[PDB]
């Protein structure tokens, strides 16, 4: 309060760099929420700490907490909601130096460190239902709706495509079935325009995102299901079937990855996705058990005289691979492939085959799937419990990708600063008891400072009447 | 309705339809037959072994791969959804 | 305290199956019973199952194996229990 | 099997750590130790839940408690001493 100059040691360490290193928090608090030097506080540069705003987030975040309550200041007019105006003036999570090409750089460091309380600050939010509001809400509501146009014509040009077939086979070229093929091919070549100027932005981190292959696949497929209402002679194929089913069952997949970012209706797809994650590492580990199994009923069940029906699925190694996986489902068919050939002297190696579906029937179907229940109990109640920060990790990074994307000359008129609005406990116990290790720290010092003087008042006090 | 209609693409125009794949004739006897095969029913040597060898399936290599990818999902891991919520 | 290991046992059961099963490549008369289609079977099931004793210890591919090999020691000392129940 | 999932999920970093050095411990065995202490270096260079933070935080309290409440008899017995030995003339009654 009387102006002293903030400057750096010899060891280019700072005030602000101290009560960060040594974790003091109520140091720190009396200098980032002072009344008229807190904004040349928060505006430093080191080494230690190149930005103090994403150092506070990182190591202390309940000083923060008090820096985003100085930030909503509100008017004294308390009468009617008349001139009520609460003043939401952000200027401390944009970070100018720490430039760098990273679009919130506050509210992602936040994340990473699993920070959910600073996240549900009403500073924070409405910091990003600006953002929200401004170009954000448009980006997401014209993605999902011209989406959905194509959604619709899939749907009915397969169905149309079953409904017209003749005769080698022809489709009827109807009117209907060719405004619903030139709706898709316009859809791809409009699209393609779109995943092309992504190459160039996302050059060979491309392939590792997963959800663009599934739209190659998509439109790859689309294309070769919609070429019969093309051609003069609109013969059909088993490659037109086949191209149909792949292009239907991921036209409605890749809905659900729309419905991740909705409220009650978006926990459950990431409940759904990370459950799927964990069961194609498992069921590569896994499918060792299947090629042990299939391989040994090959072995058993193939040579069979008068292969019936039942046996007919043991012929072949591919067939019997999927066999087995179809068997620990539950239909194992114990009465038709096994006891009946074996009292019709037709099952060729008797005791062994009822050796090894005893030891299937223990830890295929009991213990594998019992595995797979165990994994996916595990996986939900680990969502569950972090699913107010799954919400709001999701929210920016919806607005992260998508600043990206769009030139920064369009940003810079629509980011607004200074908004004017006129109308378990695991971190609680830890974070007390090391409040009252500094409360016996210094009951401590001060203990021991008055046991130097009183200790020194018995050395020179005046003592003639109590002699002895 | 992924699933249930991509099974109707591949399952409808089999030439002597049996009892077996006579559900899967209209859209709203497929929805309702796929699913009752995530229960358990799923009959995989009726509707499509017996049928391969006879020479009766009409898109034979596709027909193992949407239900192959079928069995990784609606009963194993859609049936785990529900049990561990 | 060889017997004691319980991996040993599965690679003398899998190693005296895989020469039974070899024995007609070696006669001249070349003939097969039902104890070779026999010793086939447990030869190749046991190949492939001892290659998951090698997976444990990797790197996001070997802690399914420790809890596979885990729900396997609980569920054999209960179904000598509920055997009565069978 | 949900229980035992769960138990090993929690002790996943250290069965993986467990598994690691038994993997050596049972290599030892097996080889000669001629070879090893060729190959057993000394002094490498290398030229390029929180149940147990609980439990040892307040057993870390309750020795500070301890030296606070000995300080404190050790300064009441010299406080005590000075009022039998004051000198009082102005101030008696």
């Amino acid at each position: 309060s009387m102006g002293c100059k903030l400057v750096y040691n010899v060891l280019d360490m700072s005030a602000i760099d101290y009560a960060i290193y040594y974790k003091y928090p109520e140091a720190a608090l009396a200098m980032v929420t002072h009344e008229e030097r807190a904004n040349e506080v928060m505006a430093l540069r080191s080494d230690k700490h190149p930005c103090v705003t994403l150092a506070l987030i990182a190591s202390m975040p309940k000083v923060f907490e008090a820096v985003q309550d100085k930030c909503i200041t509100k008017a004294n007019c308390k009468k009617d909601s008349k001139s009520f105006y609460i003043k939401y003036s952000f200027a401390f999570l944009q970070c100018p130096f720490m430039a760098s090409p990273i679009p919130l750089p506050a509210l992602n460091t936040m994340v990473t460190h699993g920070r959910v309380e600073l996240l549900a600050h009403p500073l924070s939010q409405k910091y990003l239902q600006m953002k929200w509001n401004s170009y954000g809400k448009y980006f997401h509501l014209a993605n999902l709706l011209i989406y959905s146009i194509f959604l619709v014509f899939v749907t009915i040009y397969s169905s149309l495509m079953m409904n017209n077939i003749e005769l080698e086979e022809r489709i009827n070229r109807t009117t209907a079935i060719l405004f619903c093929a030139v709706v898709i091919v316009v859809y791809i070549l409009l699209n393609s325009m779109r995943e092309l100027i992504q190459i160039y932005q996302q050059k060979l981190h491309y392939i590792l995102e997963t959800v663009n292959l599934i739209s190659w696949v998509l439109y790859i497929s689309a294309l070769v299901m919609v070429t019969p209402a093309f051609q003069p002679d609109g013969g059909i194929n088993t490659i037109h079937y086949s191209a149909a089913s792949i292009a239907v069952f991921l036209s409605w997949f890749r809905l659900l990855l729309f419905l991740q970012r909705f409220d009650q209706v978006g926990i459950y797809v990431v409940m759904f996705l990370e459950i799927l994650q964990t069961l194609i590492k498992v069921l590569m580990v896994f499918s060792i058990l299947i090629i042990a199994f299939g391989l040994a009923f090959y072995i058993l069940l193939s040579k069979i005289i008068d292969p019936q029906p039942n046996h007919l699925s043991f012929s072949n190694i591919p067939m019997s691979l999927l066999r087995t996986f179809s068997m620990m489902l539950g239909e194992l068919d114990f009465v038709g492939t096994y006891v009946n050939t074996y009292y019709r002297d037709q099952l060729k190696v008797p005791m062994t085959s009822f050796l090894i579906l005893s030891v299937f029937m223990i830890l295929m179907p009991i213990l594998l799937m019992n595995l797979l229940i165990g994994l996916a109990v595990g996986d939900i109640e680990s969502v569950r419990r972090n699913a107010q920060l799954k919400r709001l990790a999701m929210q920016v990074v919806l607005h992260t990708e998508l600043e990206r994307k769009l030139p920064h000359v369009w940003l810079q008129r629509v980011d607004k600063m200074e908004l004017i609005e006129y109308p378990n406990n695991d971190d609680y116990i830890n974070a007390e008891l090391e409040r009252q290790r500094r409360k016996l720290r210094d009951i401590s010092r001060m203990l021991e400072q008055q046991h130097h003087l009183v200790r020194l008042i018995v050395q020179k006090m005046e003592i003639k009447t109590e002699a002895d």
